[PDB]
């Protein structure tokens, strides 16, 4: 029949499967060079792409021979502007008319620019789109970074309407009072980009919790039953928290979020009432992730349990875990710094199945979070990143988290005299030194053995 | 037990795996079992969306869907 | 002046360093496409190397962006035929005179070839130069792999004289009795390409000791004095012993292996006597490289010491290695699984100033191993050396060594039935598969934490 035909001929080359970029870029695609043949598509040709909720976008189509050849890589941005995540499917479509732009009018969201001051275009818009000949679609949410933060920004309106490619000839007005966010998540928001050194076991949890929190009604016709419980393992700041916010954002599953000491400061009573109602409320709103932080202050080992109302917290846990369904589309991501001081009883079959075992980032993975939290940082030449990952052996996430937020304190004060309250097209200019990091690695607070 | 409503390839040999299973007990081996069937989904069907049972009752769980189970799984008597 | 001028010219592009080879090829050689340009050498042609010794050899010179300038990358086959060692100093020369082969007369050296029967034409030989038009010059010695085992043949005539390239029209004369080994060390001796798994770990290693045992007469001059005592760290069979010999045969170093239960296993005073004599040998023949196996059979805590006569054996290796100076040329290497049962003044400056941890390889590294090990193996299509690395989780060098033996014995037993005694055309044949693989794994005997 003619819509049966419609729908069974949706396994067109057209139709393909969204995935990773390798490249963050807000308007670049990449795409196989046999699936850019067989939808005839050339390199830097801009293409019309289809996704959720009748949303679509604009962007240029690049040839990647590591790009699987029924998939597409795309950034967080690109996804977001098409209402889809990664692993859903989109339809790639031929886009011949992509006139320049005559005028755009871009606006910054609020909750970006707070405490932000002078010209956005200087500081950001300018230096975005110089010589890059960006696709722009009306209604577009794009992130530009730089000046230790990022800006998120708005596309109001386009000339030509709808759609078109913001060249040197284009006007960009960007003035007038910020917008309010409506309906989007931040795109500031923790994503896989942001989790670095730790490549195999964000893979190994992604193959575990994609599945069911991304098909949770597949399930339900196979009469498998998938994995609940996930018990993350590593130092205090190698990033559990942080991956877990990732998956969640990621999937976008419903995350609650449980920490270990927070119920533990409650009453006799009410930290099991609390305990009981997160499970209920991560069931109501699933798919869900629930996120049990320093899951060793509740649930210790029997030996380490000197309170009677302790060991009814830990009952409490382990009961709420077998109560717990597969058909409730919840997975409970536990997270501790000490694995052999938790009751051996979570690691039973129907509680905590799965454990990860998240270590110290070796020097690539140093290099990996280096770069992350020098995103929004403008870096001297002078700035060598992979000597950094070189000497700060020992060092985990968070440690090098701090010491670039540190190097980026000793640019303000070196660099920076009497203000007063800085500007944004002045921070973006200010570049951390080499000499900046030097100082920063002589301040800092940071083991492996067979 | 736990490959009764599974359909199995001829490349599989369930005695080679009990072989090499050492140290595992009964739980270890129904999980070997649901994770070979998960990697048999993935693998073999692309895109549904939802599968109907015609299609799920054809797809056959291979040695390789095994094997990958093996390498990711987490399972002692002495006198 | 003449002679002058000679000498002070040996800064010309055409004098190179020796360098590792990235392709175990014994015909070919790799340089850098701008040191390629400056001597007017095409990738391909056959190049005239001379080396020490007043010896030379021909090989085929290909271009290679990763091959430094002022270097050139060789195997260890090229090297030897050049007498020469890495970081040496060779000249490469033009070489137009290359004449396709009439005859070669080729002989295996008895060494090798013990125990082995039948033609080594069809084993060796024929798959080896086969449509390769291997530069071939006499008195050269090079090794061909296969069949569970490596063959060392001796370059005995040419024609035309001295050198000539082996094509399809050239006769393969190999009858005869065996040559017997003449001044030159075994082609199958242990090196670097011999190690896996240990990249940094290596590199440590041999910036330490190829100053000192390379340029001896170097540290006269200068008034730096080098280390002395380095410790290897890691678990039974790690390649401690390996990484050794490999560091005393790349080198040329006089390789004396002290065994702590060698020593051990001695009288009382006969333990020191030797223990003496070991450090005396190795001053006379120095640059040299005393190997302290199991040192913490010697030399353990003070604690451990339940023995009058022990405690007098520990004391007699620190003054030995007090009593030796950086002018006798000598590098002392420890070798220990048990870092925290050696004495603490061992640690001491002046003893054994550096430590290197030799750990578990990983996937990567277990790869490499793997690779060594199936060296004069014949391999399956069906095997997969990166499944096998990606298993064998907790597998250090000797675990991967010998589940290669296992999966080769296999093979054997399960392909040959009644010979007898086996002829080397028919071990060549026989390809290991994933089977006995997977056979050896069942029946293998093999942890990391913060
Ligand atoms: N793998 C990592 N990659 C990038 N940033 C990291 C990583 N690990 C930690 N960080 C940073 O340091 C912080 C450490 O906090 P956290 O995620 O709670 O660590 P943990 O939960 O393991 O104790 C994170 O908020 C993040 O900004
Ligand atoms: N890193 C390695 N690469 C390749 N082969 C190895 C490695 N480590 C061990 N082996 C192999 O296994 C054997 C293990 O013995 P050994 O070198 O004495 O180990 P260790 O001294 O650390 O106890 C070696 O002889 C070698 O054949």
């Amino acid at each position: 029949d003619f819509s049966t035909a419609i729908l069974e001929r949706k396994k067109s080359p057209n139709r393909l499967v969204v995935d990773e970029a390798i490249n963050d870029d807000n308007s670049v695609v990449s795409l196989h060079p046999a699936t850019m043949e067989k939808l005839q598509l050339f390199r830097g040709d801009t293409i019309l792409i289809k996704g959720k909720k009748r949303k679509d976008t604009v962007c240029i189509a690049l040839a990647d021979e590591t790009c699987e050849e029924p998939k597409i890589r795309m950034n967080k941005v690109v996804r977001s502007n098409l209402r889809v995540r990664l692993g859903d499917v989109i339809s790639v479509h031929q886009c011949p008319d992509v006139k320049y732009g005559k005028r755009v009018h871009i606006l910054p969201v609020d909750d970006t620019v707070e405490g932000v001051t002078g010209n956005l275009f200087d500081a950001y818009l300018k230096p975005y789109f110089l010589e890059a000949y960006r696709p722009v679609r009306k209604g577009d949410l794009f992130l530009v970074r730089g000046g230790m933060r990022s800006v998120e920004f708005k596309v109001i309106e386009t000339d030509p309407a709808e759609y078109c490619v913001v060249a040197p000839d284009t006007e960009i007005f960007c003035e007038g009072e910020p917008v309010k966010r409506e309906d989007e998540e931040r795109l500031d928001d923790v994503g896989y980009d942001d989790v670095g050194g730790v490549r195999k076991q964000m893979a190994q949890i992604r193959e575990l919790v994609e599945l069911p929190l991304r098909h949770p009604q597949l399930f339900k016709s196979i009469g498998v039953k998938p994995p609940k419980g996930i018990l993350l393992y590593g130092p205090p700041g190698s990033g559990k928290t942080l991956i877990a916010r990732a998956v969640a954002n990621e999937t976008g599953a419903f995350f609650f979020c449980i920490n270990g000491p927070e119920i533990m400061s409650k009453l006799a009573g009410e930290s099991e009432s609390n305990l009981r109602k997160a499970f209920e409320e991560a069931e109501k709103n699933a798919p869900s992730i629930i996120f049990i932080d320093e899951i060793d202050s509740i649930a210790p080992k029997r030996e380490k349990t000197n309170g009677e109302v302790e060991r009814r917290i830990v009952s409490q846990l382990l009961t709420l875990m077998d109560g717990l369904k597969s058909r409730a589309h919840v997975i409970v991501m536990g997270a501790t710094n000490r694995p052999n001081s938790i009751d051996p009883a979570l690691r039973r079959f129907g509680r905590f199945d799965r454990e990860i075992d998240i270590g110290v980032p070796d020097e690539i993975g140093r290099l990996e979070v280096l770069r992350i939290h020098t995103k929004n940082m403008k870096l001297a030449e002078d700035v060598d990143l992979e000597r950094i990952s070189k000497d700060t052996h020992g060092y985990v996430g968070a440690d090098l988290a701090a010491l670039c937020t540190e190097a980026a304190l000793q640019c303000i004060r070196e660099k920076m005299d009497v203000i007063d309250s800085i500007d944004a097209e002045i921070l973006n200019s200010m570049a951390v030194t080499n000499e900046h990091f030097h100082t920063a690695l002589g301040n800092s607070n940071p083991r492996e053995t067979v």
